[PDB]
């Protein structure tokens, strides 16, 4: 059972309407059908759609210095028209001494051609709603035990979207489950980019889950896609007081630490690749139960004698007590499981999470259940445990 | 001439040997050797644990992980202080003749 | 004198800095010759811990953080071995009666 | 039957290699390669020099 | 209008070929402009309204 | 520049009849564009001989 | 896909007109250049406000 391995699980009693999330796992139960164990496994998209790079390094060259004396009007630099560069335009404080005719303010620009640094860019991606997957994921809650790094052998898979429809899933032997996941009662994906850095970066995450208006309201240099310059380039260079016929070029440094700085509180999102995904999210889904089938309802009683715990009987943390027995033989069988309290001397009150408990050559060891408060014994045939629970 | 450095600041990390150890919620604390060494960052927190977390018992089990930190190349800001016994003020004066 | 690296061709030389304020500075630091960094906790961040996982982090270069803090501050020029100020006073006593 | 132990004390501890260092007063903090190892103890404080 | 979404309301529902059979459909639309598929084959489809 | 009796280079056509879906014409060095006409919302050919 | 933004500006020295700035019937102005040198260029164009 999947849903045993997360911290976070919901229990329900043909067909089920279930909010999935991600992060969080469903085990499905009803009257004579085997159990179910359902949850939103991924939403992602392949190579979502870039919005505006950021430069978070400026790298500045070919700068360049022009002044003129306290009445010959501006200075200039043809490099004031062209792109890529970044300027200012200051007053000088000039004389005699500076090779000056006259004493006041002259006038000084300074341009340089300002890039940013190999690959340190922010890049912004949003999804499309009409090419976002869900994946959806099931397994049967058969009386095996597999760990959180095992895969369930009757493991399966439907990804929905805009364009999916109700998926029938064949769960082996367990017959067969309808789904039908609204994709579009999902995430508000408008109000989300997945922000990226350079993907190499080995002690970084890979992206953040950021708001729509905080991406678009930073203050660093800035382009839309594919682009050869940097809008608001100032951003990054500061440039200082003017000495004569000088001003100095300064460039603020990279500002990696002061974005990540900033992602406080913000969701972490994972690139696998080309795949994109969400690691919050939730899909309102559909699931029916109709054509699920209870296997070897026809097998006899397991011998009681030949039992034995594999893991004795363990508190799971949810309400639900879990336990592993093996039998010495190899029969298919039914297994003889049931509870009774330290009070109403012979009523079972084994309340089976997982119902109709099978053994089989070399499967079916495996049962959840739940019991009412206080003392009891569990019993599986000859074996017994006595079971305070809490309450 | 040559004020005497003080502290340095290192302005960005280099990350390496990330190391981790984990146990089982009635084991108690994990442990690494990174713990005592010199130049490593560690962390000591409580992961959830089961059956299939590859583990006896579900609860909260010791987790350690820790980074090796030395400073990136040339990523230090030096501090100097002046000493009154070692700075010069320089004075100048020159004679207002008509040159 | 805060002195980050000489050889930054768009930066000042250093900056004269308030002693308070510099030793505020909230990143990693050690003393001359010290051979391993003091609260090096301060450029790593460790993700919430997952089973037999944490992760850990490295913030980044604040290099930047540092620059817009030192934004407008008085710059020191170094010549060489020569740490100058760049603003600050002395007074003096003048004697014009041997002129 | 062999009740698992929890926590080991220790009542009575066995002192070995004393090592000092020591700095002039306005030469920052005195350092020995023994505050990083372990099962040492170590206390750092100031002394008039 | 919707870029995606299915609005074919199957009157032949579950339509299948067989050898020498089952090539007929019959649905109902929703008013204006659509495009019904059937794999590769389209055809742009204007519903009365 | 072409005079109207001359061919741009990149003059690329879609001819869209009812059997017509988003059509992706090739600009050359310019990349891909993509167009969908929607032929029964076009000129009313129940009242034109 | 915007062609030719990785380009070098050509040399602003070497422009003839071939069709002089022109008032086209729609609200815009309409010219042809020739350009002496032999490159693959951006050219350089630019309109000032008096
Ligand atoms: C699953 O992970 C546990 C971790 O202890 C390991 O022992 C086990 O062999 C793994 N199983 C497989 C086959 O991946
Ligand atoms: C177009 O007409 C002009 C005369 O007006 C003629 O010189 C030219 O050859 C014609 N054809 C083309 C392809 O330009």
């Amino acid at each position: 059972s999947r849903c045993t391995h997360l911290e976070n699980r919901d229990f329900v009693t043909t067909r089920v309407t279930l909010v999935l999330e991600l992060g969080g796992c469903v085990t499905i139960t009803a009257e004579g059908k085997p159990s179910m164990d359902v949850w939103l496994d991924s939403i992602y998209q392949e190579n979502p759609a870039k919005t505006r790079e950021y430069c978070l390094h400026a790298k500045l060259s070919d700068t360049k210095v022009a002044a003129r004396c306290p009445t010959m009007g501006p200075a200039t630099l043809a490099e004031e028209h062209q792109s890529g560069t970044v300027c200012k335009r200051d007053q000088s404080d000039r004389g005699w001494g500076n090779h000056c005719g006259l004493f006041g303010k002259g006038s000084i620009v300074t341009c340089v051609k300002a890039s940013c640094e190999a690959k340190k860019k922010a890049t912004g991606h949003v999804y499309d709603a009409n090419k976002i997957v869900y994946t959806v994921k099931v397994e049967p809650h058969t009386g095996d035990y597999v760990a959180a790094n095992e895969t369930h052998s009757g493991r399966k898979t439907a990804s929905f979207t805009v364009s999916s429809e109700k998926t029938i899933l064949t769960m082996g032997d367990y017959g067969d489950v309808s789904l039908l996941c609204r994709v579009a009662s999902g995430v508000d994906l408008a109000q989300t980019v997945i922000l990226e850095l350079d993907k190499t970066s080995e002690h970084l995450p890979t992206a953040w889950q950021v708001h729509r208006d905080w991406f678009n309201d930073l203050a660093l240099p800035w382009k839309h896609e594919g682009a050869q310059n940097w809008n608001n380039a100032e951003r990054l260079v500061e440039f200082g007081a003017p000495h004569a016929v000088k001003m100095d070029v300064y460039n603020l440094g990279d500002h990696t630490g002061v974005l990540l700085k900033s992602l406080a509180g913000v969701p972490v999102a994972h690139i696998d690749g080309t795949k994109y995904h969400l690691k919050s999210g939730h899909v309102t889904c559909e699931v029916g139960l109709e054509k699920l089938k209870m296997k070897g309802l026809t097998y006899t009683m397991c011998d009681k004698t030949k039992f034995t715990w594999k893991r004795i009987p363990t508190d799971s943390g949810h309400d639900t007590v879990v336990m592993e027995v093996a039998f010495s033989g190899t029969k298919p069988c039914r297994i003889p499981v049931r509870a009774v309290a330290h009070g109403s001397p012979d009523v079972n009150v084994a309340m089976l999470i997982t119902p109709n408990p099978i053994i089989e050559n070399n499967g079916g060891g495996f049962i959840e259940m739940q019991l009412p408060p206080g003392d009891n014994i569990i019993y599986v045939g000859e074996l017994s445990h006595q079971w305070f629970q809490k309450g």
